[PDB]
DNA sequence: TTATTTGTATCGATCACTATAAATTT
DNA sequence: AAATTTATAGTGATCGATACAAATAA
Protein backbone atom coordinates (compact mmCIF):
# COMPACT_ATOMS: atom_id res chain seq x y z
CA UNK A 1 0.00 0.00 0.00
CA UNK A 2 1.05 3.46 1.03
CA UNK A 3 4.79 3.92 1.77
CA UNK A 4 6.02 4.32 5.22
CA UNK A 5 8.00 7.96 4.75
CA UNK A 6 10.21 7.04 8.07
CA UNK A 7 13.03 4.73 8.44
CA UNK A 8 12.46 2.32 11.58
CA UNK A 9 16.06 2.26 12.55
CA UNK A 10 16.30 5.85 12.35
CA UNK A 11 13.52 7.10 14.16
CA UNK A 12 14.36 4.32 16.80
CA UNK A 13 17.92 5.66 17.14
CA UNK A 14 16.42 9.05 17.46
CA UNK A 15 13.89 7.89 20.27
CA UNK A 16 16.67 5.96 21.88
CA UNK A 17 18.84 9.73 22.61
CA UNK A 18 15.92 11.35 23.98
CA UNK A 19 15.25 8.88 26.13
CA UNK A 20 19.08 8.89 26.96
CA UNK A 21 19.12 12.59 27.78
CA UNK A 22 15.67 12.61 29.45
CA UNK A 23 15.18 9.25 30.87
CA UNK A 24 11.89 7.32 30.49
CA UNK A 25 9.31 8.83 31.87
CA UNK A 26 10.88 12.28 31.37
CA UNK A 27 10.22 11.80 27.87
CA UNK A 28 7.19 12.86 26.60
CA UNK A 29 5.83 11.87 23.10
CA UNK A 30 5.75 15.67 22.09
CA UNK A 31 9.64 15.76 22.25
CA UNK A 32 9.83 12.06 20.84
CA UNK A 33 7.58 12.39 17.90
CA UNK A 34 9.92 15.91 17.52
CA UNK A 35 13.00 13.96 17.29
CA UNK A 36 12.06 10.46 15.39
CA UNK A 37 10.06 12.90 12.98
CA UNK A 38 6.45 11.20 12.64
CA UNK A 39 3.80 11.52 14.23
CA UNK A 40 1.70 9.98 16.99
CA UNK A 41 -0.47 7.52 15.36
CA UNK A 42 3.02 6.48 13.11
CA UNK A 43 4.56 6.04 16.59
CA UNK A 44 2.16 3.58 17.71
CA UNK A 45 1.90 1.91 14.38
CA UNK A 46 5.60 0.68 14.68
CA UNK A 47 6.14 0.37 18.54
CA UNK A 48 2.88 -0.54 20.35
CA UNK A 49 3.12 2.30 23.36
CA UNK A 50 5.71 4.46 24.40
CA UNK A 51 7.19 1.37 27.26
CA UNK A 52 7.21 -0.66 23.80
CA UNK A 53 8.94 1.65 22.46
CA UNK A 54 11.37 2.14 25.24
CA UNK A 55 12.38 -1.12 25.15
CA UNK A 56 13.17 -1.09 21.52
CA UNK A 57 15.42 1.75 22.28
CA UNK A 58 16.96 -0.30 24.67
CA UNK A 59 17.64 -3.05 23.11
CA UNK A 60 18.93 -1.24 20.15
CA UNK A 61 21.07 0.93 22.58
CA UNK A 62 22.32 -2.35 23.86
CA UNK A 63 23.20 -3.82 20.78
CA UNK A 64 25.07 -0.54 19.84
CA UNK A 65 26.36 -0.06 23.28
CA UNK A 66 26.66 -3.03 24.84
CA UNK A 67 28.08 -5.63 22.46
CA UNK A 68 31.54 -4.10 22.42
CA UNK A 69 31.86 -4.95 26.26
CA UNK A 70 32.15 -8.64 25.81
CA UNK A 71 34.44 -7.94 22.18
CA UNK A 72 36.99 -6.00 24.51
CA UNK A 73 36.54 -8.54 27.54
CA UNK A 74 37.22 -11.59 25.58
CA UNK A 75 39.83 -10.38 23.10
CA UNK A 76 42.31 -9.13 25.88
CA UNK A 77 44.87 -11.94 27.12
CA UNK A 78 44.38 -11.55 30.58
CA UNK A 79 41.04 -10.93 32.70
CA UNK A 80 42.56 -7.93 34.74
CA UNK A 81 43.69 -6.36 31.00
CA UNK A 82 40.05 -7.04 30.13
CA UNK A 83 38.67 -4.92 32.70
CA UNK A 84 41.24 -2.52 32.51
CA UNK A 85 40.76 -2.16 28.41
CA UNK A 86 36.67 -2.36 29.08
CA UNK A 87 36.51 0.71 31.51
CA UNK A 88 38.77 2.85 29.56
CA UNK A 89 37.46 2.99 26.44
CA UNK A 90 34.13 2.97 28.53
CA UNK A 91 35.15 6.40 29.85
CA UNK A 92 35.82 7.31 26.10
CA UNK A 93 32.74 6.62 24.94
CA UNK A 94 31.60 8.37 28.17
CA UNK A 95 33.16 11.63 27.31
CA UNK A 96 33.05 12.28 24.15
CA UNK A 97 30.46 13.60 22.04
CA UNK A 98 29.06 11.24 19.47
CA UNK A 99 26.49 10.16 22.69
CA UNK A 100 25.16 11.67 25.64
CA UNK A 101 27.31 11.43 29.11
CA UNK A 102 27.18 8.16 30.55
CA UNK A 103 24.98 5.06 30.37
CA UNK A 104 21.34 4.64 29.05
CA UNK A 105 21.09 2.04 31.77
CA UNK A 106 22.42 3.54 34.70
CA UNK A 107 20.65 7.27 34.23
CA UNK A 108 17.36 6.21 32.06
CA UNK A 109 15.04 5.03 34.92
CA UNK A 110 16.56 4.88 38.62
CA UNK A 111 13.36 6.17 40.46
CA UNK A 112 9.89 6.85 39.32
CA UNK A 113 6.17 6.52 39.64
CA UNK A 114 4.81 3.19 40.25
CA UNK A 115 3.37 2.78 36.53
CA UNK A 116 6.95 2.82 35.28
CA UNK A 117 8.44 -0.28 37.53
CA UNK A 118 8.35 -2.66 34.66
CA UNK A 119 10.36 -0.33 32.63
CA UNK A 120 12.49 0.34 35.78
CA UNK A 121 12.94 -3.45 36.48
CA UNK A 122 14.19 -3.98 33.10
CA UNK A 123 17.09 -1.38 33.49
CA UNK A 124 17.67 -3.49 36.73
CA UNK A 125 18.17 -6.84 34.91
CA UNK A 126 20.27 -5.33 32.76
CA UNK A 127 22.61 -4.04 35.49
CA UNK A 128 23.15 -7.36 36.54
CA UNK A 129 24.14 -8.45 33.43
CA UNK A 130 27.41 -5.92 33.98
CA UNK A 131 28.19 -8.02 36.65
CA UNK A 132 27.96 -11.08 34.88
CA UNK A 133 29.59 -9.73 32.16
CA UNK A 134 33.14 -9.23 34.62
CA UNK A 135 32.28 -12.53 36.55
CA UNK A 136 32.17 -14.32 33.06
CA UNK A 137 35.74 -13.05 31.98
CA UNK A 138 37.13 -13.64 35.40
CA UNK A 139 35.72 -17.52 34.93
CA UNK A 140 37.99 -17.39 31.89
CA UNK A 141 41.14 -16.11 33.95
CA UNK A 142 40.38 -18.14 36.84
CA UNK A 143 40.98 -20.84 33.63
CA UNK A 144 43.67 -19.63 31.99
CA UNK A 145 46.08 -19.05 34.87
CA UNK A 146 45.59 -15.59 35.22
CA UNK A 147 43.83 -14.99 38.31
CA UNK A 148 43.93 -16.86 41.56
CA UNK A 149 41.84 -19.79 41.83
CA UNK A 150 40.14 -18.93 45.41
CA UNK A 151 39.67 -15.13 43.78
CA UNK A 152 35.92 -14.19 44.81
CA UNK A 153 34.90 -13.40 41.39
CA UNK A 154 31.08 -11.86 42.89
CA UNK A 155 32.93 -9.51 44.85
CA UNK A 156 35.10 -8.12 41.86
CA UNK A 157 32.92 -8.19 39.59
CA UNK A 158 30.65 -6.06 42.04
CA UNK A 159 33.09 -4.03 42.40
CA UNK A 160 33.97 -2.86 39.16
CA UNK A 161 30.79 -3.12 38.40
CA UNK A 162 30.28 -0.45 41.45
CA UNK A 163 32.70 1.60 39.59
CA UNK A 164 31.25 1.26 36.47
CA UNK A 165 27.85 2.66 37.15
CA UNK A 166 29.68 5.50 39.36
CA UNK A 167 31.13 6.83 36.19
CA UNK A 168 27.62 7.02 34.43
CA UNK A 169 27.08 9.73 37.45
CA UNK A 170 30.41 11.06 37.29
CA UNK A 171 30.20 11.75 33.41
CA UNK A 172 26.77 13.23 33.70
CA UNK A 173 28.16 15.95 36.22
CA UNK A 174 30.52 17.15 33.28
CA UNK A 175 33.56 15.17 35.08
CA UNK A 176 36.41 15.52 32.63
CA UNK A 177 37.85 12.69 30.77
CA UNK A 178 41.19 12.58 32.16
CA UNK A 179 39.83 12.96 35.54
CA UNK A 180 37.79 9.60 35.18
CA UNK A 181 40.48 8.18 33.33
CA UNK A 182 42.74 8.02 36.75
CA UNK A 183 39.79 6.40 38.72
CA UNK A 184 40.00 4.01 36.39
CA UNK A 185 43.41 3.59 37.14
CA UNK A 186 42.92 3.84 40.32
CA UNK A 187 40.47 1.09 40.55
CA UNK A 188 42.76 -1.82 39.11
CA UNK A 189 45.49 -0.76 41.95
CA UNK A 190 42.51 -2.79 43.72
CA UNK A 191 42.85 -6.29 41.78
CA UNK A 192 43.91 -8.97 43.50
CA UNK B 1 -2.02 36.09 64.39
CA UNK B 2 -5.20 34.40 62.28
CA UNK B 3 -6.20 30.62 62.40
CA UNK B 4 -3.64 27.98 63.44
CA UNK B 5 -1.88 25.52 61.23
CA UNK B 6 -3.45 22.11 62.10
CA UNK B 7 0.04 19.94 60.64
CA UNK B 8 3.97 19.70 62.27
CA UNK B 9 5.93 21.59 59.26
CA UNK B 10 8.88 19.71 60.47
CA UNK B 11 6.85 16.13 59.83
CA UNK B 12 5.18 16.97 56.83
CA UNK B 13 8.77 18.39 55.46
CA UNK B 14 10.21 14.49 56.47
CA UNK B 15 6.92 13.14 54.27
CA UNK B 16 7.74 14.83 50.97
CA UNK B 17 11.33 13.86 51.55
CA UNK B 18 10.11 9.85 51.98
CA UNK B 19 8.27 10.23 49.14
CA UNK B 20 11.48 12.11 46.39
CA UNK B 21 13.55 9.70 48.04
CA UNK B 22 11.58 6.61 46.69
CA UNK B 23 10.15 8.52 43.19
CA UNK B 24 12.42 11.12 42.59
CA UNK B 25 11.57 14.50 41.78
CA UNK B 26 9.18 14.09 38.69
CA UNK B 27 8.10 10.96 39.52
CA UNK B 28 6.69 12.43 43.15
CA UNK B 29 2.77 13.61 41.88
CA UNK B 30 1.64 16.57 43.75
CA UNK B 31 -1.68 14.00 44.95
CA UNK B 32 1.10 11.08 46.16
CA UNK B 33 3.05 14.23 47.97
CA UNK B 34 0.08 15.77 49.70
CA UNK B 35 -1.12 12.09 50.55
CA UNK B 36 1.95 11.41 52.56
CA UNK B 37 1.96 14.91 53.74
CA UNK B 38 -1.35 14.63 55.27
CA UNK B 39 -2.24 17.84 53.68
CA UNK B 40 -3.84 19.56 51.03
CA UNK B 41 -2.71 21.20 47.92
CA UNK B 42 -3.48 25.23 49.15
CA UNK B 43 -1.51 24.33 52.53
CA UNK B 44 1.27 22.86 51.11
CA UNK B 45 1.76 25.60 48.28
CA UNK B 46 1.35 28.23 51.35
CA UNK B 47 4.34 26.64 53.64
CA UNK B 48 6.68 25.67 50.43
CA UNK B 49 5.59 28.11 47.71
CA UNK B 50 6.57 25.36 45.01
CA UNK B 51 7.13 21.56 44.45
CA UNK B 52 10.55 22.84 43.48
CA UNK B 53 10.87 25.31 47.02
CA UNK B 54 9.81 22.06 49.04
CA UNK B 55 12.13 19.42 47.60
CA UNK B 56 14.76 22.39 47.99
CA UNK B 57 13.61 22.24 51.59
CA UNK B 58 13.29 18.37 51.46
CA UNK B 59 17.00 18.25 49.75
CA UNK B 60 18.41 20.17 52.86
CA UNK B 61 16.25 18.33 55.62
CA UNK B 62 17.48 15.05 53.72
CA UNK B 63 21.15 16.16 53.90
CA UNK B 64 20.91 17.63 57.51
CA UNK B 65 19.21 14.98 58.99
CA UNK B 66 20.59 11.79 56.57
CA UNK B 67 24.06 13.33 55.82
CA UNK B 68 25.23 14.51 58.94
CA UNK B 69 26.97 11.00 59.96
CA UNK B 70 29.24 11.28 57.00
CA UNK B 71 30.96 14.65 58.43
CA UNK B 72 31.00 13.06 61.22
CA UNK B 73 32.18 9.58 60.28
CA UNK B 74 34.92 11.48 58.09
CA UNK B 75 36.30 14.02 61.15
CA UNK B 76 36.09 11.46 64.59
CA UNK B 77 38.30 9.20 62.54
CA UNK B 78 42.32 8.97 63.05
CA UNK B 79 43.76 8.75 59.81
CA UNK B 80 42.19 10.01 56.54
CA UNK B 81 42.20 5.95 55.10
CA UNK B 82 39.90 5.32 58.35
CA UNK B 83 37.74 7.86 57.81
CA UNK B 84 37.14 6.94 54.25
CA UNK B 85 36.24 2.93 55.37
CA UNK B 86 34.25 3.90 58.04
CA UNK B 87 32.23 6.08 56.15
CA UNK B 88 31.63 4.24 53.17
CA UNK B 89 30.71 0.86 55.52
CA UNK B 90 28.20 3.02 57.49
CA UNK B 91 27.04 4.15 53.82
CA UNK B 92 25.93 0.70 52.85
CA UNK B 93 24.72 0.18 56.50
CA UNK B 94 22.28 2.96 56.03
CA UNK B 95 21.90 2.18 52.52
CA UNK B 96 20.62 -1.01 53.26
CA UNK B 97 18.68 -0.68 56.27
CA UNK B 98 15.02 -2.00 56.41
CA UNK B 99 13.96 1.46 58.10
CA UNK B 100 14.73 3.65 54.82
CA UNK B 101 14.58 3.50 50.94
CA UNK B 102 17.56 2.03 49.86
CA UNK B 103 20.55 4.32 48.20
CA UNK B 104 21.19 7.85 48.41
CA UNK B 105 18.28 10.31 47.35
CA UNK B 106 20.88 13.16 45.99
CA UNK B 107 22.26 10.37 43.03
CA UNK B 108 18.47 8.46 42.63
CA UNK B 109 16.28 11.47 42.97
CA UNK B 110 17.08 13.52 39.43
CA UNK B 111 19.87 12.09 36.98
CA UNK B 112 17.88 12.61 33.95
CA UNK B 113 14.22 14.29 33.38
CA UNK B 114 12.73 16.91 31.88
CA UNK B 115 14.33 20.26 30.62
CA UNK B 116 12.00 21.94 32.80
CA UNK B 117 13.75 20.58 36.15
CA UNK B 118 17.06 21.86 35.25
CA UNK B 119 17.08 23.97 38.43
CA UNK B 120 16.90 20.17 40.46
CA UNK B 121 19.33 18.65 38.57
CA UNK B 122 21.90 21.12 38.92
CA UNK B 123 21.34 21.44 42.96
CA UNK B 124 21.58 17.69 43.65
CA UNK B 125 25.04 17.52 40.88
CA UNK B 126 26.46 20.65 43.13
CA UNK B 127 25.34 18.05 46.15
CA UNK B 128 27.36 15.54 44.59
CA UNK B 129 30.21 17.37 44.05
CA UNK B 130 30.36 18.80 47.56
CA UNK B 131 30.53 14.77 48.46
CA UNK B 132 34.06 15.29 46.43
CA UNK B 133 34.35 17.78 48.26
CA UNK B 134 34.17 16.63 51.57
CA UNK B 135 36.69 13.49 51.04
CA UNK B 136 38.98 16.18 49.72
CA UNK B 137 38.75 17.99 52.54
CA UNK B 138 39.83 14.93 55.08
CA UNK B 139 43.02 14.21 52.78
CA UNK B 140 44.21 17.41 53.48
CA UNK B 141 44.11 16.96 57.19
CA UNK B 142 45.41 13.27 56.41
CA UNK B 143 48.51 15.34 54.91
CA UNK B 144 48.81 17.49 57.95
CA UNK B 145 48.63 14.79 60.36
CA UNK B 146 51.04 12.75 58.41
CA UNK B 147 49.05 9.75 57.66
CA UNK B 148 48.66 11.00 53.91
CA UNK B 149 52.05 11.83 51.69
CA UNK B 150 52.04 15.49 51.04
CA UNK B 151 52.37 14.83 47.46
CA UNK B 152 48.96 13.20 47.22
CA UNK B 153 46.44 14.15 44.35
CA UNK B 154 43.64 14.73 46.80
CA UNK B 155 40.96 15.23 43.94
CA UNK B 156 42.21 12.12 42.34
CA UNK B 157 41.52 9.81 45.52
CA UNK B 158 38.17 11.49 46.53
CA UNK B 159 36.92 11.69 42.89
CA UNK B 160 37.60 7.66 42.98
CA UNK B 161 36.16 7.01 45.93
CA UNK B 162 33.19 9.79 45.19
CA UNK B 163 32.58 7.21 42.10
CA UNK B 164 32.32 4.07 44.66
CA UNK B 165 30.30 5.86 47.01
CA UNK B 166 27.55 6.58 43.98
CA UNK B 167 27.67 3.46 42.32
CA UNK B 168 26.59 1.95 45.84
CA UNK B 169 23.51 3.69 45.54
CA UNK B 170 22.59 1.77 42.09
CA UNK B 171 23.40 -1.39 43.81
CA UNK B 172 21.62 -0.48 47.00
CA UNK B 173 18.81 0.31 44.63
CA UNK B 174 19.11 -3.18 42.53
CA UNK B 175 18.76 -4.70 46.17
CA UNK B 176 22.40 -5.76 46.63
CA UNK B 177 22.96 -7.80 49.79
CA UNK B 178 24.63 -5.88 52.47
CA UNK B 179 27.62 -8.23 52.94
CA UNK B 180 28.15 -7.95 49.19
CA UNK B 181 28.45 -4.27 49.39
CA UNK B 182 30.67 -4.35 52.26
CA UNK B 183 32.78 -6.41 50.19
CA UNK B 184 33.06 -3.65 48.20
CA UNK B 185 33.94 -1.25 50.12
CA UNK B 186 36.53 -3.83 51.72
CA UNK B 187 38.15 -4.16 47.63
CA UNK B 188 37.90 -0.16 47.39
CA UNK B 189 39.94 0.38 49.89
CA UNK B 190 42.48 -1.25 48.75
CA UNK B 191 43.73 0.57 45.98
CA UNK B 192 44.12 3.25 49.02
CA UNK B 193 47.60 4.54 47.85
C1' DT C 1 -12.89 43.52 61.99
C1' DT C 2 -8.65 41.67 60.49
C1' DA C 3 -5.46 37.89 59.45
C1' DT C 4 -4.05 33.29 58.22
C1' DT C 5 -5.50 28.35 57.27
C1' DT C 6 -8.59 25.20 55.74
C1' DG C 7 -11.27 21.99 52.20
C1' DT C 8 -13.57 22.13 47.86
C1' DA C 9 -13.77 22.47 43.20
C1' DT C 10 -11.45 23.78 39.33
C1' DC C 11 -8.01 25.84 36.60
C1' DG C 12 -5.22 25.77 31.72
C1' DA C 13 -1.68 22.84 30.23
C1' DT C 14 0.10 18.62 29.23
C1' DC C 15 0.17 13.52 29.69
C1' DA C 16 -0.11 9.07 26.77
C1' DC C 17 -3.06 7.51 23.38
C1' DT C 18 -6.70 7.33 19.11
C1' DA C 19 -10.69 7.89 15.87
C1' DT C 20 -11.03 9.19 11.33
C1' DA C 21 -10.29 10.10 6.88
C1' DA C 22 -7.42 11.99 3.27
C1' DA C 23 -3.03 10.74 0.93
C1' DT C 24 -0.37 7.52 -1.71
C1' DT C 25 0.43 3.17 -3.00
C1' DT C 26 0.43 -1.88 -5.99
C1' DA D 1 -10.14 0.06 -7.09
C1' DA D 2 -7.90 -2.35 -2.19
C1' DA D 3 -4.30 -1.70 0.91
C1' DT D 4 -1.75 1.03 4.18
C1' DT D 5 0.50 5.00 6.08
C1' DT D 6 -0.20 9.50 6.77
C1' DA D 7 -1.78 13.88 9.36
C1' DT D 8 -5.42 16.38 11.76
C1' DA D 9 -7.78 16.71 15.75
C1' DG D 10 -9.04 15.42 19.06
C1' DT D 11 -9.99 11.55 23.77
C1' DG D 12 -10.19 11.37 29.17
C1' DA D 13 -6.86 11.59 32.74
C1' DT D 14 -3.52 13.76 35.17
C1' DC D 15 0.04 17.42 35.66
C1' DG D 16 1.37 21.53 38.84
C1' DA D 17 -0.78 25.29 40.75
C1' DT D 18 -5.36 28.37 42.58
C1' DA D 19 -9.88 31.06 43.36
C1' DC D 20 -12.82 31.03 46.64
C1' DA D 21 -15.30 30.90 50.89
C1' DA D 22 -16.07 28.64 55.37
C1' DA D 23 -13.35 28.34 59.52
C1' DT D 24 -10.65 30.14 63.12
C1' DA D 25 -7.65 32.66 65.48
C1' DA D 26 -5.88 37.64 67.53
Amino acid sequence: GRPRAFDRDTALQRAMDVFWVRGYEGASLAALTEAMEIRPPSLYAAFGSKEGLFREALAHYLGQHGRYRRDVLDGAPSAREGVAELLRETVARFTSDEFPRGSLVVLAALTGTPESEAVRDALSAERGESIRLFRERMRRGIADGDLAADTDMEELATFYATVLFGLSVQAKDRVPRERLLAVVERALRAWP
